[PDB]
């Protein structure tokens, strides 16, 4: 293919002539993104140019990790790949990686900001998050930083999870075990985040808008109640345990008294997601069966993922080895069919 060059976000992009009318739509993890028109299919796409993908061993393995992950993700509520390209003609010239996915116009913050969402609409949005999480969790992939800005949404409220499995970030949606560096955690860290997101969609305001990690913890404990000693088991730092143990004891609030006017089924689901005991937190697959989603739930259309080989994560390789592995993954990529779905 013929490539052309265009300066976007103060840097040269070099893209196949197939992709036209590039225009910037913001940064993503380790890269920046442009909307484009795919002249082969007439579809709108988003093209991410990775930032300095092989500048260091950190960047190089992160590039490989992201390409491997995105090549594996094949789910309607998870960002996956339509294309991956490089202007390089050989491994020796290889220094740039571009990832292509279907264009999504907004993030979840664009949906709830200026709109009082109906409960039926909130159900649909949360249902889609949970369907995507069931899929990624089934491949032993955790998001760990799920939040509205990591949920891409289009003009019909269809949603996809992105930046999973990988500047001052919001911590308002992070699971307590992540935010506070507890020693062990499971996939349900992401379910805490869903509870935080769902709460905000129902009330129109942030559930735990803490100014720092201690203020955020205090806000969390005010809702869910002081935890037992067994939860201290998870916290390495004695200073942190002593502090938490020293706090005045707070009762758990009845969520029906907090989310006044909400669908009682929404309140019940929130009670099952927003628990400190991550081993008692509802899983994505269990949440999909909850009656709150009755009008959307369809077990035939809530698939799991093919097994995902993450053995590379434990390996230290040289930069050029990660670069060569990445090049191999670029060259071996097989574009999916344009239409991969059939009537039920
Ligand atoms: N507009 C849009 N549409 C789809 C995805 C993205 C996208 C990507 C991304 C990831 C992989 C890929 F192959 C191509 C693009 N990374 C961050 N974003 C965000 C850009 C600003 N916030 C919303 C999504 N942006
Ligand atoms: O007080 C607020 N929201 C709120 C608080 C508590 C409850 C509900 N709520 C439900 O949970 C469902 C409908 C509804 O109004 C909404 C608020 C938002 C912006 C400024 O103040
Ligand atoms: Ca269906
Ligand atoms: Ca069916
Ligand atoms: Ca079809």
């Amino acid at each position: 293919p013929t490539f052309y060059r265009q300066e976007l976000n103060k840097t040269i992009w070099e893209v196949p002539e197939r992709y036209q009318n590039l225009s910037p739509v913001g940064s993503g993890a380790y890269g920046s993104v442009c909307a484009a028109f795919d002249t082969k299919t007439g579809h709108r796409v988003a093209v991410k140019k990775l930032s300095r993908p092989f500048q260091s061993i950190i960047h190089a393995k992160r590039t490989y990790r992201e390409l491997r992950l995105l090549k594996h993700m094949k789910h309607e509520n998870v960002i996956g790949l339509l294309d991956v390209f490089t202007p390089a003609r050989s491994l020796e010239e290889f220094n740039d990686v571009y990832l292509v996915t279907h264009l999504m116009g907004a993030d979840l913050n664009n949906i709830v900001k200026c709109q009082k969402l109906t409960d039926d609409h909130v159900q649909f949005l949360i249902y889609q998050i949970l369907r995507g999480l069931k899929y990624i969790h089934s491949a032993d992939i955790i998001h760990r930083d799920l939040k509205p800005s990591n949920l891409a949404v289009n003009e019909d409220s269809e949603l996809k999870i992105l930046d999973f499995g990988l500047y001052v970030a919001t911590r308002w949606y992070r699971a307590p075990e992540i935010m506070l560096n507890w020693m062990h955690y499971n996939q349900t860290v992401d379910i805490w985040s869903v509870g935080c997101i769902m709460a905000e969609l129902l009330t129109g305001r942030t559930l735990f808008p803490g100014t720092d990690h201690i203020d955020q913890l205090k806000l969390i404990l005010r809702l869910v109640g002081t935890p037992g000693a067994e939860l201290l088991k998870k916290i390495s730092s004695e200073s942190a345990r002593n502090y938490i143990q020293s706090l005045a004891q707070m009762p758990k609030m009845n969520f029906a008294n907090v989310f006044i006017g909400a669908n009682p089924l929404a309140v019940d689901l929130l009670e099952k997601m927003l628990v400190l005991d991550s081993d008692k937190r509802i899983t994505a697959a269990q949440a999909l069966a909850h009656a709150y989603f009755a009008q959307y739930h369809d077990p035939d259309d809530e698939p799991v993922a093919d097994p995902y080989d993450q053995s590379f994560e434990s390996r230290d390789l040289l930069i050029d080895e990660w670069k060569s592995l990445t090049y191999d993954e670029v060259i071996s990529f097989v574009p999916p069919p344009l239409d991969q779905e059939e009537m039920e």
